[PDB]
């Protein structure tokens, strides 16, 4: 369109930012979150929506109406399902012509052994780990690239 | 009943078919896949419900109204879930007198790793794989037997 | 508050107690689990919500919920979620200040090598297994010492 359209999918427990596991996570929640998302595509003349369910099969109902409504990128943080959701892989992988990166808040390599490995990963473009919540800032920047 | 009912269940994914993947999961799009199957299943006087979902719970849920709705046959393409869903086996194991075929479209045995074990078929009383979307009526025709 | 509140949390396929696997799970329905759990509570002058869902994410969001709504306790079978929902751990992990206490009616130490690992337990206060609807009523207990 006139402008890119950007989709920001958050996982479950996501917004439980604040609240949960802080030493972790950070202080922020997820309102802050959201806000800050805003605020930044505001100011790069990007549309955005952040989304977030605690349900594996809404997060892929969300990627399929992204394919019918002109979604240029998506910004996913998995949460735990990124260790074990093939469905969500293989939903990202049906939309072949959306450019999606993975975010994650914490250093996930340095964590519990199940955080090592995402199944979602592998069909995404890009990601990041481990930089707070600036790294959903950065994942906005390697789309609008 | 006086003629046989049948549940077609596909998992998470399956309604895009003809935009996911094409050279794996082929080139007909889901609403052709459930037309096949209405066309044959009233060819040989069987009531067919083709049912799909993304959500892992809706599965089990309309595996659960099966057991009170007089569903003889259940065919269930469970999608990424045939890898890691316990909770869909449990609900198969669940509805002891409905008989349960497996299907996939693709032949998972020669995709990637991850796709070589399904913790579903262990509870069917058989299965089909690599047969493209004649795959479903190999199914019927199992249950028809 | 003036009483304890508790709430019971059943996964998927607990509702078809009575019904699924006979020789495991026993020979009493939901509704008498349900009864039982409501009676103990009563003669105990605890407060208890049961709460059954297929849904993964519904399980998220009443953890969630329980959060805010002044729970004290959550007794959690998870069913067989139990065995790869990192989801329901990080939930169970994001109430920092619930107890909580998982709970097995079989003995799944002795099953399926893949019903062995729970990866819900390691943020759970306590559990319970191999005790049958018995279990739910000693984790009460282990609640209301
Ligand atoms: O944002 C993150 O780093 C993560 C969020 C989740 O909620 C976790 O289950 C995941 O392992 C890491
Ligand atoms: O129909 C199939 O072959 C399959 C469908 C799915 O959607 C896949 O995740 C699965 O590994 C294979
Ligand atoms: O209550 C139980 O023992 C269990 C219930 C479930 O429904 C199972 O998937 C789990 O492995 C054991």
């Amino acid at each position: 369109g006139s402008h890119m359209k950007i989709l920001v999918i958050n996982g479950p427990n996501l917004n439980f930012l604040g609240i949960r596991e802080k030493n972790i996570y950070g202080n922020e929640n997820y309102e802050y979150l959201v806000n800050m998302i805003n605020e930044y595509c505001k100011s790069k003349n990007i549309e955005v929506e952040c989304y977030q369910s605690n349900h594996e099969g809404a997060i892929i109902d969300k990627i399929q109406e992204a394919y019918f409504n002109g979604t240029d990128g998506i910004v996913i943080n998995p949460g735990a399902y990124t260790h074990y959701s093939y469905a969500i892989r293989d939903a990202l992988a049906s939309v072949s012509h959306i450019k999606k990166i993975e975010v994650h808040i914490s250093n996930v390599n340095e964590r519990e052994e199940f955080r090592h490995i995402s199944v979602t990963e592998p069909v995404c473009n890009g990601q990041i780990v481990g930089q707070g919540l600036k790294g959903y800032i950065m994942a906005i920047d390697m789309l609008n690239s």
